[PDB]
């Protein structure tokens, strides 16, 4: 990457300032925004929150669903003292693509809505001024860029989204953004890898710089107490008595890496990392030697109004809501989340199975989306991958029917996911009803026995199918764990019925009753995340009242009857 | 005051770094923290955002309904060059009550949880170095301090709070909470008043700092192009062809307040301003001189999750939703709301009726007047230049009404046009039975709900004209504002013919209050309670906080948004 994806902090050496607040902002229907100048202010702008998804503020439609080009602006006082340092624009994503323009100067673009953009801003930043960021931003869909969908041209002339899968397309700066202030010789990426050795642990690290001074690594304990040092770009860290970050069980320590010259320190970045391993051996997941069995759900970032707006609100409610359920992990189903969520995992002992936007998916083209899905997998993976509770990759959705092409398509996504990732962590995806298996070392399936497959007063015949799918696995014996990734009913809150009716409250328990017999009935079955975990908004349709309602919580994060069924078990 | 209440901006004289995100967290039932050293970092937190309030967080009803001493810790790096400055921790608000400590000093304390809280770190401040700031919060209530309530303690040694209000008691850092550092010599405060001069109209200023240096105060129009300038901290700005705030069409100017030494600027304070008027005369409300009738709503500081937490989505929405509606008019019941709602009132031109916390109640007088009045100071010298604010809201008429409580009251009013230097109008909710203190009436009325509701309707109808009728006949010559008249609704009921909760009857005693209030040339001004469902404490008469939202607490229309859209249109 031309950037890096580390986490902004401040500190003597890297300055932030946030640049969350009141945007302005301005739809571009014509497509007139560059021709008319908007990179140096926009015209006519109505105020627009950052962090939000713009659509869910408006009171028409046709805001709402807006489809194109659309323009951020804001302005920001740079300190005097930020002259020479290394000026960058982060944006914790820009949803789904863009070009960044300060000053009036096009800096940078991006494509892909849910990773950070960077935008190095130190040739135009004027310090000891006010300057000036617009965004151009694009919220089309299309089948060269993830997630995938199409845009449909009304005769009016104005746009729809079409996605091709089932979540509201959201978008806006969703996200914070910060303006930074990096030291000029910077560290610009690490790796930690972790070996644990009796009571002891090896932290083995690799740290990418822009310059060629040496680099000192230090571990901090929770407490602050140095625990090891070593020196190099490339390292070991020797810990004696490690405290390993466990399943819901955190312990954090601090890596802490320096530049140095004959002169002192010049670049310092701090980070909490977590030292724990994770193998698949057979049928079991290993966290840190031990087996652990997934319980929780597929999430989404999704919020009454905020739409995906990142609000550590939304996290603490969400993470004190898992807990309550006694879950262990969730999935970022379906594209990586605000960082912030994965920080927070870090701290509460929560596993996360990290996933790229070409899951949740239901001429020429197919070169482009796997160049796409590749940049997303890469900077998915440089930016979480030294996170403790990243434990898995979510990379790919088995086509229905695999040509070689398609194999050597999945083969290269999970070849650049290797050589991204240093801990080389078990990677996954999605799978059909029964040759991509090989490439995963564990399986998730998504399963609505009971729901689109006889559903209702055909609930046992779902049972009995879902039964003949898991022992024609069970056939296969392939050895590799088996984690349920979706399985659900929609169900509205307050909706009651005896005998209980599909969108019931009742159902949902009698089909997630249903679903936990069969799972229990295979021993390779090593993890159950529920779809979902919170109601959630999708496109209008017949088949969606008010969205996805087969969140086990209320979208403002209530309790539905089913809640407490999986509180029950996971206990 | 003791410090300033401007709102924080950032150039070259004054920096600013936000200390939202999360916090640390941590209850405190045994008030063992200041014993235990918790001033110096909590020991055993968990995370807590800010802006929030904390309770709807938790799982568990005893974290929820916390009611005690409770802290709040975060560290933060502080440039090494804003040493020697003049160093401030400020905090939006801090509910209700509570000491603020930086690197283990105590700094300052503040009662009253709606209006902003300074602490000077400049001491205790360590540039180029991580600093902590601590907070020890308490929300309890009582009958010294607004809003006023009581303190339950059960056998357990659990308090839980019992407010005397119709509002949860959700507390916390509820709002945004930034370190700041200025100048030696800064600008303090400033005044604006207007008047209007045909196609012309005069700014007259006035600008407290904290020294003896030259001031010189300029105003941009909305290009910032100079249309005025002027020196010395008392003077008055000449706008030619000044283009007028006008309800539901904003504009802003903004005002430039420079300290100057020899050749070169001490400090620089810049803000948005609009220069309008607002007047009584008889029972009309003259915005630049025509009459305005207010229409609109009581809102609360209140989301899902969030509480009272601020968020510019939660403004944004309820704002789109204004305008839908076409209201032109808000109060900020029944507390000062954080100064981005009145920022973003300026922009779009509405109308806010500006209220201090002890509207909204339902040897210790003495006390409580200190800190009625101490809100009143803050909350008119925080928000007096916003021009969205057009009166406040001071107080609550009591049943009885004593030679004490005229007295009383007549010392919050003395203490507002003391600190208004617009005098604006002020105003309060009166009873059916203290008018020369008041510029108009306020009236709370469920003439359909609390009394004669449903079936008696009707009858609720001629007991109301019978109140006007008896308002008409004492010829006040004063505007009477309705800033509360609803039903409690719950979404999705439906009923014909309708019943009380039901969304057509919240539409038929709309209809019917409109009756009524048309009835009556001094009527002025219709704010709905409430723009939408919010939290109260549990209890049987509350199905999940109150539901005399038109809206719902996510922000969706109810039957009866259209009645007030189409009214209003
Ligand atoms: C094979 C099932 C795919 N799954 C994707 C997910 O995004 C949808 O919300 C979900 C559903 O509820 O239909 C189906
Ligand atoms: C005189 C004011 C009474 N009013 C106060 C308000 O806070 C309450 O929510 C409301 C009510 O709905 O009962 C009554």
């Amino acid at each position: 990457l031309e950037y890096s994806e580390l986490y902004p902090i401040q500190n003597e050496y890297r300055m932030m300032q946030s640049l969350d607040g009141m945007w302005k902002f301005q739809f571009d229907p014509e497509e007139i925004g560059k021709k008319s100048g908007w990179e140096n202010g926009l015209p006519a702008p109505v105020s627009m929150p950052v962090p939000s998804s713009f659509a869910d503020f408006f009171t028409d439609h046709k805001e709402r669903d807006y489809c194109g080009d659309f323009w951020y602006e804001t302005e920001f006082y740079l300190p005097a003292e930020w002259r020479n340092k290394k000026i960058w624009l982060r944006f914790g994503s820009i949803t789904h693509r863009g070009t960044v323009y300060c000053n009036g100067m096009e800096i940078t673009s991006h494509e892909g809505g849910f990773l950070p953009v960077l935008a190095d801003i130190s040739t135009v930043a004027k310090p000891g001024q006010v300057n000036q960021v617009v965004v151009k931003i694009n919220n089309e869909l299309n089948e060269t860029s993830l997630p995938c969908g199409a845009t449909k041209i009304l005769n009016n002339g104005r746009k729809l989204a079409k996605p091709y899968f089932d979540f509201f397309n959201y978008s806006g700066l969703q996200r914070s953004v910060w303006v930074i202030a990096l030291p000029e010789e910077s560290v610009k990426d690490y790796s930690v890898d972790y070996e644990l050795c009796g009571t002891d642990a090896l932290v083995k690290y690799e740290v990418v710089t822009t310059g060629e001074h040496p680099v000192i690594v230090r571990l901090l304990d929770a407490e602050g107490e140095l625990v090891a040092e070593t020196e190099g770009k490339e390292g070991i860290l020797q810990v004696a008595n490690a405290r390993l970050w466990e399943v819901r069980n955190a312990y954090l320590y601090q890596i802490v890496i320096l530049i140095t010259d004959g002169n002192g320190v010049l670049d310092e970045y701090r980070e909490k990392i977590g030292i724990r391993t994770v193998r698949i051996e057979g049928t079991k997941i290993l966290l840190n030697d031990r087996p652990v069995y997934l319980k929780g759900f597929g999430k989404h970032e999704d919020f009454p109004i905020l739409g995906r707006g990142f609000h550590w609100g939304i996290v603490k409610r969400d993470f004190e809501c898992l807990k309550w359920t006694n879950a262990n992990c969730f999935r970022t189903s379906h594209y990586p989340y605000a960082e912030e969520w994965y920080q927070f995992a870090d701290e509460e002992g929560f596993l996360i199975i990290d996933e790229v936007p070409a899951v949740g998916m239901m001429a020429l083209t197919v070169p482009e989306l796997l160049k796409s899905h590749i940049a997303d997998t890469e900077e998915m993976i440089t930016r979480d991958k030294n996170h403790p509770s990243v434990i898995a990759w979510s990379l790919f959705n088995e086509p229905e029917t695999i040509t070689d092409y398609a194999y050597e398509y999945f083969k290269e996504v999970f070849a650049a996911a290797e050589t991204y990732d240093f801990q080389s962590r078990p990677m996954t995806g999605a799978f059909e009803k029964n040759k991509c298996y090989p490439l995963c070392d564990f399986i998730c399936l998504n399963r609505y026995y009971g729901w689109y497959i006889s559903g209702g007063p055909e609930i046992e015949e779902a049972e009995e199918l879902f039964r003949d799918e898991m022992d024609r696995w069970k056939a296969k014996e392939l050895n590799v764990p088996f984690v349920f990734t979706e399985f659900g009913t929609d169900t509205m809150a307050g909706l009651h019925k005896l005998p209980s009716i599909m969108w019931s409250e009742e159902y949902q328990k009698e089909y997630l009753e249903m679903n936990f017999r069969v799972f229990d009935s295979y021993e390779f079955v090593q993890g159950e995340l529920a779809w979902n975990f919170a109601d959630f908004q999708t496109t209008e349709g017949i088949m969606r009242v008010d969205g996805n309602h087969k969140g086990v919580f209320t979208r403002d994060r209530q309790p539905k009857a089913a809640a407490v069924v999986f509180k029950d078990r996971w206990e």
